[PDB]
């Protein structure tokens, strides 16, 4: 019935054979066959299929009301993966600020392979309809966006894809299954680094994708049997297991969230602050009538790099190290961490100024987050 | 020192810090920074670089005298990995009975980012050189191959990849690093599936990538990192605990292979049989001049299919089951598993008969393998 | 600082090495040493001690406010583990409804050994006080306890512990340490079953004990050390990651008992209902003076035996299964699964009525399982 | 048929539903019931019976020619639930130099709970019969033992027990199955630290017990679920794993033991060599008639303690560490790691001398350990 409850009796997750109350780990390659064919289960060789992968999809497909789940060594795979539908030649959109790793993966491996790459700004849906050529066949939309979360308005990419005939994407990964479903806006492929939150405690490196499509579903699992990027059996089980937690650790996220953001607007050392949340940001209807939650990934401006530094190396609760979504709160500086490379006065262009932070908000007491990030900003 | 040896010793697979005799696994996805760009030991997240599978890595370079290892999350991972150092419009060679998944990802996945693919018959290595166009960038050869077992010269190729500007890649899963060296002998690439003899216990699906080469090494971190291929905490634990028993493990599914060849070569209900250990084999000297012993991988021919089918069902210690390489011995039916999908007189052709049977000799007594498979023979 | 905090960066559950953010799976027997006797981090063989479950028993010292843990392959071998500080002749007093499994190692194994054992009636602690022999040495109290959740006042058992010069011992298992802490109430030692909220997923089968005091500590890690009932690697790892989200599921877990007792009062086909919130319940002030929650176990009464069998196939959300904090919901009728042996009218005598179910709510929807029981009740 | 085949195929190690050729591993603590008393497949809590363990059982079963195993935490968890067929008063006739594990267990554990302990020269079984009181209940007998390899003969011992109505049991480590089975000789109960040869890699801590006695079975059964050392599913699964490969390590074992005898005593400096392969050894012949190959332990004596030290420092392939039977050759000196609290003229009374050395031979090439092992004693 309600969410809390799905991610607990949804999908599959027991064993039929021995009752046992959670999926097996079949720490296995190959499969007994009784006659040439006759499978007993269904299995036969694990880069195919194996039952604790299977647990897995099983799980990402109930919980985005898709029809089919697919589990990636990581999630840059997942996305190699959605890619690799196209051929050379074919054109594919992705907002504009799309994750460091996506970027990467798209203009430095696949445009060696002929697809082209276009990056728009999707916080106005016709800017898609400017950008799409004759031979563009994805539209790859994140919302919202690291590390400035912007909103992308999901139903009506939706639209736009379908009428021009291009196969939608949504990496739904800041918001998980919990808040926010694509396909139940029309997107055609929904996919998550389960790294970050569906995991839950920073211990597996994962991808899952879903879809209602059975001829991108079989095309996907095409894929996924001859590039061989699947997920292992001890890394599904503990997604498995991970995922059962999904909504109480996002909702603790989200209580805290709204506390520490009451906080950084009120406070004299932070400038502009990044999240959905706020009633001025950008498409923050939209997010509204997209989501019934938030992400747990806030960004903020203190002054410049030292006060940065400073305010790091002063909070008790706020940890350095790199991902998103674990259950410790995590403090990271994207001008030195994630968009090094760039250009300084590019960085300055795009909002990435040298002091903005960004926090991955966890599952500590709400008031011990507001008070030591409070304290160390009182410091600057 | 000895081979036997270096399987124990060779390789990183003890704890520095805690002294921990077996590598630790490292089941995390990210690791505290004590500054912001100042990683304790290196890792900053796991898909980049994770420990364990930093151990393993450095198993495989040792185990093939390379400098740098690559765990990938399956061997045809480890396939496609390799296979994206090239750009569409580039051209690879490879020999003209490869795996079946490497053929299958060859032309119905990358061939529509523009790679070009020739299979020829590398058995006579001025084959080759027949074969290269000016856009040839890769040669990419199995020896033994599957389920024949055709021989190829691996110095000569090495030589005629060097002379025309080629990357060299073998696959040397049938061999193990055990008993033949391709980086020794010129090669630029030698990879593994895992999944079978190295792993060794039917319970790891895993690739594995071994170079001397510090460009092509560079190459092929950035492409795993960014397509996200990568081999799991769990897995490279349980690969190299697998390892460890390799020489041993080989050796008796050598002694057992020796036997087994003597029996099926006197036995009436038996017609050809393949395996580069027979002096009438094409290339028996070529082999012999590469490596130091065999492949437990054997076919021969009985009378047609249903001969084939009371065989598998005959036996007491011969299990129908997919892949190779495992402690238990397996047996199968190219012409129904692994070929079925070809139309019958393209198999017959290539003389995948009907009676075709393929054994993957496992660590049973030799005398009960023997006897089992002959008593189960004589039923015929 | 606060609960939700202290769970989460309380105890050492990092790599110091590395800076993994989890702890490391040692999957290993022994460690090297330098030179005779000199251990590098104190580690020489990991019956002894392993720096996995090292991990897991600095958590459970750190959340007990204790300074010692120990990890156990069982909840049963950690209270082994206790009785062992015993001696033949020595008595100890346990509270009268106490956990079957206790029951029965005392009263079957351990008086085989001269150990003597007294059921009392310890919601009366002038009972202790009458029951204490001059061979006592040990008190054990279980509070609430299964499956009528009678309530034990901690602090002043541990007065009376003291001044008769007893080992005072609490089993804090339906508690956890997130609501109730014997040991800042004067008790000596305090145990878990691990198995149940602790670990919290169905996946872990292991006990915990943490005591400040020294020399009971060093008698401890001699038992564990010499009968071996260690608590392995991967199991701790489990363990640590499944205590990371106790109080936001145990929080959810008291937001549902509050509805559902609330509905059970009001229900027609509900007669008695037995839990330490109510407000009737014998020591209700004693339970709240402390603890500051609840346990998530309710045991009421139905009509009969075949009533409670409809309720179970009427639920959609209760599970029957054994245990007790899962993520589910579990449902069961003691006076068949765990009272079956006892003869009906001694049963009866007890309250273990043939229509006493006893639930463990666990962390679906609050209003889902409050609908489904009611939904099943009313087809009684 | 024969003994490696034995190893790969005896047992239930696959799985039946799914036909998965190793072990599910069953990381669950309780399991689904249809109806209130049906277990799907035998299957309601993980203390009492799961199915991972329960394959590891059937192999320690199978592999001894017993009817029953039973998996423990440790070898000491095994050896204290065998002793606990006791009571009170009960006397147990134990081998001069037992484990020193054993022997804490008994006499600084199990004396305080009545049981009575007599340490006899089983060299010679009349001591036995000797010591033989009325209150004697069990005999308890390692061959060989630790470190001096004294051997105690089995049938006469299970003749003698089973006359004066006494459990016999054997802690057959050092031997393993491959090549000693107690029970086929009369013995009640067999026991090993599959910490040692069975796990084989140094990776899990583990004890293993199998019978043929249905009510001894049945006491042990009840005896594991109430004091509840059991091992866990991934323990489990590592054991099956590595008891794989056990004859074909014992065999490379062997051989390399055999050629490092010659050269110990060809060499100059070293005195005595302690194994049951020199036919000056007493109980040679009684050894060879109940065991048809040898332990990989050896000890021998060099000068003094710092030449012992200068031996260790010297070896590139002999390691420093505790424990015996891992794929690495280890290497130990018992007067300073084993037997240090000893006061010294008792150390050289039972022949325990500064410079007596132990080595636990591995897998390495034997070459290279006998050439190791003697360009070091060429230093001496
Ligand atoms: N969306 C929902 O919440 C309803 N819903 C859809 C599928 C499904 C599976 C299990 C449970 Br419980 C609820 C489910
Ligand atoms: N080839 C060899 O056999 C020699 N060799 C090369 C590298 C290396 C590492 C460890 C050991 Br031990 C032996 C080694
Ligand atoms: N009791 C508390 O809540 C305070 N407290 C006591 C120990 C300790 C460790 C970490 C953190 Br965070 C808080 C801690
Ligand atoms: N002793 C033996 O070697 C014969 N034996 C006894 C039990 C058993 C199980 C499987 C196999 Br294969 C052989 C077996
Ligand atoms: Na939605
Ligand atoms: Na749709
Ligand atoms: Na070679
Ligand atoms: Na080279
Ligand atoms: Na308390
Ligand atoms: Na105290
Ligand atoms: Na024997
Ligand atoms: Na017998």
């Amino acid at each position: 019935s309600n969410k809390k409850t799905k991610l607990i009796h949804g999908g599959h997750t027991t064993d039929d054979y021995t009752g046992a109350v959670t999926t097996p780990i079949y720490q296995t390659s190959t499969y007994l066959q009784d006659d040439i064919g006759d499978l007993r289960q269904g299995y036969e060789y694990s880069r195919t299929a194996n039952p604790t992968r299977s647990s897995v999809e099983s799980v990402i497909a109930t919980l985005e009301n898709g029809k089919h789940g697919f589990a990636f060594s990581s999630g840059v795979a997942a996305i190699s993966a959605v890619v690799m539908l196209l051929d050379k030649g074919d054109h594919i959109i992705l907002n504009s600020d799309v994750y460091g790793g996506t970027a990467r993966a798209l203009t430095k491996v696949f445009t060696r392979f002929g697809i082209e790459v276009d990056f728009v700004d999707t916080t106005h849906t016709d800017s898609i309809v400017q950008a799409i050529r004759p031979t563009t066949k994805m539209l790859f939309i994140e919302t919202p966006s690291n590390p400035l979360l912007r909103v992308t308005d999901i139903k009506k990419s939706a639209e736009i894809a379908k009428e021009h005939g291009l196969i939608s994407v949504v990496d739904n990964t800041f918001m998980t299954p919990y808040y926010q479903n694509p396909l139940d806006l029309g997107i055609d492929i929904v996919l998550h680094s389960a790294t970050k939150y569906l995991g839950g405690h920073s211990d597996v490196v994962a991808g899952l994708v879903a879809t209602s499509d059975d001829k991108l579903a079989e095309r996907l699992a095409f894929i996924s049997n001859s590039t061989g990027g699947i997920l292992g059996p001890q890394d599904s089980y503990l997604l498995v297991r991970g995922i059962k937690t999904l909504g109480l650790r996002m909702e603790q996220i989200n209580r805290s969230v709204i506390e520490i953001i009451k906080m950084l607007q009120a406070h004299p050392a932070v400038q502009q602050v990044f999240h959905p949340s706020i009633e001025s940001h950008l498409n923050h209807d939209v997010h509204m009538a997209q989501a019934d939650g938030h992400t747990g990934v806030i960004a903020f401006e203190v002054k410049n790099t030292e006060s940065a530094k400073q305010l790091i190396k002063a909070t008790s609760y706020y940890t350095l190290a790199e991902s998103l979504g674990a259950v410790e709160s995590l403090i990271s500086v994207p001008a030195l961490m994630t968009h090094a490379s760039i250009p300084a006065d590019i960085r300055a262009k795009e909002g990435i100024t040298d002091g903005l932070v960004r926090i991955s908000v966890g599952i500590e007491d709400t008031e011990d987050l507001v008070d030591d990030l409070k304290q160390a900003l009182d410091t600057l």
